[PDB]
């Protein structure tokens, strides 16, 4: 709510963008994390870049994230715009997930229109199309028109026209107490409702005109894994919206064709008899199917769906599962143990010849839940909870990659795998202190020097010593000063180490999270995190 922008933003492929956002300037706000996120199906908003270092493959080299805490207000910029840039974001504060964001709309056109805003919508639901005209206009032909072969289609008249595609999923709303639109209702959305569509109003050369970018999105399927012969749960939540629309669990085929699991009218597949559970739905009319004694051929692509006809169908809201189902081979989860506030190393077996194969690291949560939730991987992704605290390198390499996780806490005690194209590892957090040694909160000014100290121990006199800047394609190694020994540690004086980062000429994109930490040749080890602030006044 508190966060402004640019509601409608419009451009041509080719052209650049700077899209601002303003913020309350809080204390807290002021280096909270600022993200620029893409909406997607269900209410995702995945992050594209943000303040804490995470710039998406599909921005590399194209855009930045500029903060000015001083005007509360940050800048973000997009150049090379395609018309895959066409859509809605989010610019906020904090996490996508949490509220505080603002909502813009971004259109990228081939060449040189209008005011357009995007609508991104999932399969089955409903959309609303404002569309706004003058008082010339408010008692002439309201339409809306698709753009079907470059040419428009009437989709809605005023004068009682509906398009046969269109019939008893579509209503013209005029509003009361003569506010100057009319809103268009599409329910059960299509694929195929996506387009271009053109709001008018009147039918003169006085005629008042608004286009419309409809998008209509497909699920991310969750995936889950399984053994064989063990059970699976599928928890299908879609609207209360839809609480009396008739149900369907159903695999997808190699064809169109997504045959029926099971149903609330009595449907139940011979391959799943006696194996099937269909259990009562909720008051927020969501509900659960279990499958016992899996097999093999029981892996696949499931979508739960709500349609009148028990069926799946064009403009049927979905839930898209991807199941796995394994062998249960011959071994126990090596143990990895850290402390608070320090960080672990985790190697990574994976099998040689998989060696340009995309590794991943994730949460397991137990075969129930079947999912293990993605953290990082390869590629350049990270969680947005784990920006400056974690990655994955294919070092030492010949079978084997690193994940390293820092700012450690109680909460990352748990399992996780790592995975390519498999290893479980359980993480316990003991009683202990980091070995190495730096401070919290620090903060440079702008134009001026800063340098950051890092204490090394005795332990690691013989290790190699670096500082880098984290981004999420990898931690980039800085210029650091080797300076004297250091007294921070006991039964440790002369073979103790302190050494220096140096930022020369302090710009605002110096900020964010450097990484001191440790290393054996292609060995990775300990590591500590600060955030560099940066302001421009002084204190
Ligand atoms: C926000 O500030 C940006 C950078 O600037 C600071 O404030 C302005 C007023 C000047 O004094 C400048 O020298 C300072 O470093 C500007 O580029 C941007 O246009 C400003 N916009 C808003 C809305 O505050
Ligand atoms: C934003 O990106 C452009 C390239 O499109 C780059 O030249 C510019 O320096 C970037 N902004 C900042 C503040 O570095
Ligand atoms: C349904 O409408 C679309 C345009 O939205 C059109 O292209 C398509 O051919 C129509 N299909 C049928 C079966 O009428
Ligand atoms: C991120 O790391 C790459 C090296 O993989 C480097 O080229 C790039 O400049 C880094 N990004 C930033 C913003 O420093």
């Amino acid at each position: 709510s508190p966060i402004f922008g640019p509601e409608e933003v419009n451009s041509v492929e080719g052209n650049s963008v700077s899209i601002t956002c303003y913020y309350p300037p809080t204390s807290v706000n002021r280096h909270t994390r600022k993200y620029w996120c893409r909406q997607g199906a269900r209410g995702g908003c995945i992050t594209l870049i943000s303040s804490e270092g995470y710039v998406s493959s599909k921005y590399a080299g194209r855009a930045n994230l500029t903060n000015f805490p001083e005007n509360g207000t940050f800048v973000v910029n997009i150049a090379q715009l395609s018309q895959d840039d066409s859509g809605r974001y989010k610019c906020g504060l904090g996490i996508n997930s949490r509220g505080l964001s603002f909502d813009v709309s971004l259109e990228v056109s081939q060449g040189p229109l209008n005011d357009t805003k995007v609508y991104t919508v999932d399969l089955g639901r409903t959309v609303t199309i404002n569309c706004p005209f003058k008082t010339e206009n408010a008692q002439k032909r309201k339409s809306l028109y698709k753009q079907i072969g470059l040419y428009p289609v009437l989709v809605i008249d005023s004068s009682g026209y509906v398009n046969p595609n269109y019939t008893g999923r579509i209503r013209l709303d005029i509003q009361g107490t003569g506010q100057l639109l009319f809103s268009v209702v599409i329910n059960q959305l299509r694929l195929s409702d996506a387009g271009q569509y053109l709001c008018q109003a009147g039918d003169d050369s006085n005629s008042n005109k608004k286009n419309a970018d409809l998008q209509v999105l497909k699920p991310e399927p969750e995936l889950v894994y399984e053994d064989l012969r063990g059970s699976v749960t599928f928890h299908c939540a879609l609207g209360p919206e839809v609480a009396n629309v008739a149900k369907f669990l159903c695999r997808q085929s190699s064809g169109e064709n997504c045959d029926v699991v099971v149903n609330t009218l009595g449907k139940r597949a011979p391959a799943f008899e006696g194996r099937i559970l269909l259990n009562p739905q909720d008051k927020d009319g969501s509900f659960s199917v279990v499958i016992t004694g899996l097999r093999k051929e029981d892996a696949g692509r499931y979508l739960c769906g709500a349609h009148s006809d028990g069926q799946l169908q064009e403009g049927s809201p979905i839930q898209a599962w991807q199941l796995f189902v394994n062998e249960e081979s011959t071994r126990s989860p090596t143990v990895v143990k850290g402390v608070a506030g320090s960080s672990v190393a985790v190697l990574c077996p994976y099998n040689r010849k998989e060696s340009k194969s995309i590794k991943y690291w994730c949460l397991w949560e137990g075969a129930q839940n079947g999912r293990c939730p993605l953290l990082v991987d390869s590629e350049g992704w990270v969680k947005a909870q784990y920006e400056g605290r974690l990655s994955l390198l294919e070092e030492p390499g010949n079978g084997t990659f690193t994940v390293i996780l820092n700012q450690l806490t109680s909460r990352d005690a748990g399992f996780y795998w790592c995975l390519t194209n498999r290893t479980t590892v359980e993480i316990k957090i003991i009683e202990g202190e980091p070995n190495l040694k730096v401070p919290g909160n620090v903060t440079a000014v702008l134009g001026e020097t800063l340098k950051v100290p890092c204490h090394f121990p005795c332990k690691f006199s013989s290790y190699e010593k670096y500082w880098c800047k984290w981004n999420n394609t990898g931690c980039q190694a800085l210029p650091s000063q080797d300076e004297g020994p250091s007294k921070a540690f006991v039964n440790c004086d002369e073979n103790s180490r302190l050494v220096s980062l140096t930022l020369n000429l302090v710009t605002r994109a110096d900020e964010g999270w450097y990484w001191c930490g440790v290393k054996q040749g292609h060995f990775y080890g300990e590591t500590a995190a600060v955030y560099v602030a940066v302001e421009e006044r002084g204190s």
